């Protein structure tokens, strides 16, 4: 009956009256009306309420002359212009000052019982030798830094040095394959690079330093690369090239000044996959990203200095960098740094690892949730009683993973919070406030401050006003934390994110909003897949298709899952015959593998014959193929 038809007959459920009652502290906001009233006011006079909101949160060396300049069309917004500040000062001086000895850090390592705490001390040195060594290399302001790490505190020290030394770090998910890593140094022109000897995930060797090697033969700009000794193990050394972690930092002083940024200097690189093209290096710059880190950390997430926060993902995307490590340093509590996988050794790891260290806010994806629901409810049998926050990204989390999630996880006592955003936004843009916000279970909820959603007929691309509408979700006006390019292609930028609408920010995505002004996402309107919390381009798994010798054409598409949510398939026709098409499908295989990575691997490559992709989807020679389908 309704037009947005995810949304008949969901009620709002409060926050749970044991929320307020465990609490060791006062929550940010008084209830929903303060909300409202600083929400308007971010809509109203962003100026007044983000400059506010800024020198609350953020320690600046040099006050800002400005709120905000520019315009969405103009893709020249800046935010804090004139201030100066150092992120890494706001991450870690500032708390070692105030309480050298608070952790900063708990890191659990992938066997159970191993790993250390950090504090904000300890942090603080770690941070300036490791800057020592790359200054002492040559790495200087303005110098991107390739940082190819599993999660281990060591990752946070190689960000956190390179902002404090101004370079921008261009972080490399440890999943990704040699050419992957090489197209990402090169693209960035990377200089210096930061790995390991190897990883250890879930029980399992990654020869990192084997696939560092690879690439490196394809990046001679490289001139030095930092090797932590995570396990030990024999691996090859390039002498005059390799260096270890902590035969340098040996040699260095235990504090390094912070280097004076602008707001508006870039902070990192992070390459992410869209519709067309290799993967972009979004660029978030220094001022307005930490502040939207700050500022959802805290109202989002209900982030307090004693908390303990434990986000699940890896550091090698958007949500590790911003709630792994950025968000809950700024704001002073601890963070976890979490190595091994929700099913090492067993399926309560996650629980494990809550109950062990206290946290109070565990932040995850719902593939993780469906991967952990059916191994079942007896792999749970936990206090957890300091766990207050549940967030959840990255797809909605459905009503059957919203009740498991909500009684057995939380037991009733903790606020799920769908937080939706993406690499671009730098930081949650629609999502409830943690102990504030009624929810639904599916929906979003409502915008962050400062973010102003529309809802545009797809075609037209007019504004669809009022309540129960449903089209392309775009924002009005610009917020602080929004990415501010595409590594060397502004245009692309342009024509990705503001020329589609022009006078409006194109999310990529479809939504709706409900009777009572509540957002349900729909999922990409492009041809970006999410498959398990990854995010894909099915024109970058074509692309890998096609460097086999044998493939002419190749077509990939996104069809529903009920475990990885989407499940890639690949569809090609060979330009020659194959008398051992069972030994193809391997080979198709591992071309994408070594392509992009074994995370991308498509579930079974299709063989045809003989593009309107949307056939193939709907169907998962248009006689053939459904034949071919059914095997
Ligand atoms: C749920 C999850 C832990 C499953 O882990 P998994 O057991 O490795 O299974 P996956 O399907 O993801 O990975 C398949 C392949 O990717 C590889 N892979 C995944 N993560 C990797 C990593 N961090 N490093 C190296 N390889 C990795 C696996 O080893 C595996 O390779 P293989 O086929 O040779 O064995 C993982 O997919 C995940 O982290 N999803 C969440 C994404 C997200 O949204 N995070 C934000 C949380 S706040
Ligand atoms: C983590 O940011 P990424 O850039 O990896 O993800 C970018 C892409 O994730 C999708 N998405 C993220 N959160 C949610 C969410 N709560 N609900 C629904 N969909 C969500 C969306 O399609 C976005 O365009």
């Amino acid at each position: 009956l309704p037009v947005v038809v995810e949304a008949h007959q969901v009620d709002t459920f409060d926050v749970p009256g044991v929320f307020y009652e465990n609490h060791p502290h006062e929550p940010h906001l008084s209830g929903m009306n303060e909300y409202n009233q600083l929400y308007q006011q971010s809509i109203n006079d962003p100026d007044t309420f983000w400059a506010r909101m800024a020198r609350d949160l953020i320690t600046f060396e040099k006050d800002f002359d400005k709120t905000h300049i520019g315009t969405l069309e103009g893709g020249d917004n800046a935010w804090f212009v004139g201030g100066r500040l150092n992120a890494s000062f706001n991450c870690v001086d500032r708390h070692a000052m105030r309480d050298p000895n608070k952790v900063a850090i708990i890191y659990e390592a992938d066997e159970p019982g191993h790993g250390r705490s950090i504090t904000y001390a300890e942090l603080l040195k770690e941070v300036s030798r490791l800057a020592w060594v790359m200054k002492s290399q040559g790495v200087r302001k303005g110098d991107t830094v390739a940082i190819y790490l599993p999660m281990i505190p060591e990752a946070i020290f190689a960000l956190l040095a390179c902002a404090r030394i101004g370079a921008i770090h261009s972080v490399v998910f440890a999943g990704f394959s040699s050419d992957s890593l090489r197209d990402r140094t090169l693209d960035a022109r990377s200089k210096f690079i930061i790995t390991t000897d190897e990883g250890k995930r879930g029980g399992k060797v990654i020869g990192t330093k084997k696939i560092v090697d690879e690439a490196l033969k394809q990046c001679p700009d490289v001139t030095n690369c930092l090797v932590f000794k995570r396990t030990g193990a024999d691996v090859p050394w390039t002498k005059g090239r390799d260096l270890w972690w902590h035969e340098e930092v040996d040699k260095y002083p235990n504090y390094l000044p912070a280097e004076s940024m602008d707001s508006e200097d870039p902070l990192f690189l992070l390459y992410t996959s869209g519709s067309t093209g290799k993967p972009k290096g979004v660029m978030h710059t220094t001022a307005g990203y930490l502040v939207g880190a700050a500022a959802t950390g805290k109202y989002v997430f209900d982030i307090h200095p004693a908390d303990r926060f434990f986000c699940g993902g890896d550091v090698g995307w958007i949500t590790g960098h911003t709630y792994v490590v950025y968000a809950p340093l700024l704001l002073g509590c601890t963070t976890v740094v979490f190595e091994s996988t929700p099913a090492y050794p067993n399926f309560s790891r996650y629980w494990d690892v809550i109950e062990k260290h206290k946290v109070t806010q565990f932040y995850v994806a719902p593939t993780a949730l469906r991967l952990l629901k059916r191994a079942g409810d007896h792999h749970i049998n936990h206090e957890m009683k300091d766990l207050r926050i549940l967030g959840s990204v990255g797809e909605p989390i459905a009503a059957e993973v919203w009740k498991w999630y909500h009684e057995v996880v939380g037991k009733r006592q903790a606020h799920i919070v769908d937080t939706y955003w993406q690499t671009e936004t730098g930081s949650h843009v629609i999502t409830p406030l943690g102990g504030i916000t009624p929810t639904k279970p599916g929906s979003a909820s409502l915008p962050f401050f400062g973010i102003d959603p529309v809802i545009l007929d797809p075609v037209t691309g007019a504004e669809i006003p009022g309540n129960d509408v449903e089209g392309i979700l775009a924002f009005r006006k610009p917020w602080p934390s929004m990415a501010r390019t595409v590594w060397g292609d502004h245009k692309r930028y342009m024509d990705t994110y503001l020329n589609v609408y022009k006078g409006f920010y194109f999310t990529g995505d479809g939504a709706g909003r409900d009777h009572e002004g509540y957002y349900w996402i729909r999922g990409r309107v492009d041809d970006v897949v999410n498959v398990s919390g990854h995010r894909l381009s099915t024109a970058e798994i074509e692309a890998a298709l096609i460097e086999h010798h044998c493939v002419a054409e190749a077509a990939v598409v996104g069809v529903p899952d009920p475990l990885t949510g989407q499940a890639v398939h690949a569809f090609v026709a060979l330009k020659s015959g194959n008398d051992n098409r069972e030994q193809l499908q391997k080979e198709l295989i591992m071309q994408v593998r070594k392509s992009i990575g074994p995370f991308a691997a498509p579930k079974v490559v299709f063989v045809i014959d003989d593009i309107m992709r949307r056939i193939l989807r709907k169907i998962l020679i248009i006689d053939t193929f459904h034949e071919w389908k059914k095997a």
